[PDB]
């Protein structure tokens, strides 16, 4: 009966968390293996027990242990039984990491007066959840908590939500979630919150939120300095970032399905990693004089992008900044870019006809792996020295034209 002891009742294991006299608390599950269901329980509703008794002692079930309600296939390929829905009693205060990994429950129902405060990392990753209404008591959602819940279509938060923090990739890899409303209480969002999600049309922010804003379904920081997420299914053909924007967050236009023309504003300094990854309709993008940093794979898989003009003052390029741009016809490299890093331009570049290098430095540098491009691409450069640098470093024998002075 001591702390850490396993109590097994009706083929459910519980592990003692606390005990004092005849009052204690348990987690449901040993934290290692999942609860095994009976054949008759397959595809039927199930309620997590709330209280267990051992002699004159009473243990309240306060936590769902890691793996307790996870669904895993068996090496034999036999059917592994699992309920169609799970009801969580008010006594549950925490869902440990992977408590419902891969869950086949289509819904999770909370009994009235939930005490649920924390959903830990990956609690519902790869789940078959279709709908869930999170209780007001919930304050924290862990990393990748609902990631890869491909059938999740409705995710809401009860009135008077206390939700303050939603961690990294909590709503990543989703395929059927068309909208979400962040409660007024949300203060912190982890990075890549919607990474690889393909379904959102709009992300709303409850009136009064002090940290975030929603403008035409686009998520920003309240001060509009950070464009956090542009919904992939927002159907506008053209868009202009607001004048206050200083950065595009990582994955902010990931999987974008409809945008064709994007105008960035002067004052924007940074484009995050994967910002335009798989933005498959983007044809034109205006990059500002203020742009300083373009991170890894910001331009990746842009199936319709026709041209790129890198502005004159970019200082920092991440690894593989431009890759897989099959309709890119031309690239221009701005005036004060005098050093081209490794892995700058590569991948499918079927339409690339020309690269214009505007720099005039006597110290211009290229690495042997800066370019991995078709030999048919033509370069336009300002001096014979820059042509010499290209000839010495290019893996291909491209035509290089030195412009007249």
């Amino acid at each position: 009966t001591k702390v850490g002891s396993i109590i097994q009742q009706n083929n459910i294991k519980y592990k003692v968390l606390t005990v004092e006299g005849n009052i204690g608390t348990v987690q449901v599950g040993n934290g290692v293996t999942p609860v095994e269901f009976e054949a008759g329980q397959d595809g039927k509703p199930f309620t997590i027990p709330t209280k267990i008794t051992v002699g004159d002692k009473v243990f309240t079930v306060t936590e769902v242990a890691s793996q307790a309600f996870s669904y895993y296939p068996d090496e034999t390929g036999r059917i592994v039984y699992y309920p169609s829905s799970i009801t969580i009693p008010s006594s549950i205060k925490k869902i440990q990491k992977k408590g419902f990994h891969g869950s086949k429950a289509k819904t999770i129902i909370f009994d009235k007066g939930s005490q649920l405060e924390k959903i830990e990392d990956r609690a519902f990753d790869f789940s078959e959840l279709e709908e869930i209404e999170l209780p007001a008591s919930l304050e924290y959602i862990g990393t990748s908590a609902f990631s890869f819940s491909q059938k999740l279509k409705k995710l809401t938060f009860s009135s008077s939500s206390k939700l303050e923090l939603i961690s990294h990739e909590a709503f990543a890899n989703l395929s059927n979630l068309e909208k979400l409303t962040l409660p007024k209480s949300v203060k912190t969002l982890g990075s890549n919150l919607f990474r690889l999600t393909t379904s959102l049309k709009h992300v709303d922010v409850e009136e009064g939120n002090e940290s975030f804003a929603s403008v035409d379904g686009v998520l920003f920081s309240k001060d509009k300095t950070q464009l956090i997420y542009y919904p992939s299914q927002k159907n506008d053909e053209s868009y202009k970032t607001p004048k206050e924007t200083k950065e595009l967050a990582s994955y902010s236009f990931n999987k974008n399905s409809y945008l064709k023309k994007l105008e960035l504003n002067e004052g924007l300094e940074k484009i995050g990693t994967f910002a335009f990854a798989d933005a498959i309709k983007l044809e034109e993008i205006s990059l500002p004089n203020s742009l300083e940093t373009i991170e890894r794979l910001a331009f990746y898989g842009n199936l319709e992008l026709k041209e790129l003009i890198l502005p004159d003052n970019v200082k920092n390029f991440g690894k593989h900044v431009m890759n897989g741009l099959p309709k890119l016809k031309s690239l221009t490299i701005g005036n004060n870019i005098n050093s081209l890093p490794s892995f700058f331009l590569s991948g499918v570049l079927d339409s690339l006809k020309e690269i214009h290098i505007k720099n005039k430095s006597t110290e211009f540098s290229v690495k042997k792996d800066t370019f991995a491009i078709p030999e048919t691409v033509k370069f336009y450069v300002t001096s014979e020295h820059i042509k010499d640098v290209l000839k010495s470093n290019l893996s291909t024998s491209n035509d290089i034209i030195v412009e007249k002075v």
